Formats: C-alpha cells, sequence, structure tokens
C-alpha cells in the first residue's frame, strides 16, 4: 500500500 514492510500490490509496503 506504499508503506514499508509486507507485500502490497498497490505499492511495496503494507504497513
Amino acid at each position: 500500500l506504499c508503506v514499508i514492510v509486507q507485500a502490497d500490490w498497490n505499492c511495496p509496503g503494507w504497513f
């Protein structure tokens, strides 16, 4: 979701 850690298809970084 464009944050920091974890995969996030919206943008690397879920939280």
